[PDB]
C-alpha cells in the first residue's frame, strides 16, 4: 500500500 501510493504520487 505505502509503495503503491508513494510511487502514484
Ligand atoms: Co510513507
Amino acid at each position: 500500500l505505502a509503495e503503491a501510493l508513494h510511487v502514484a504520487l
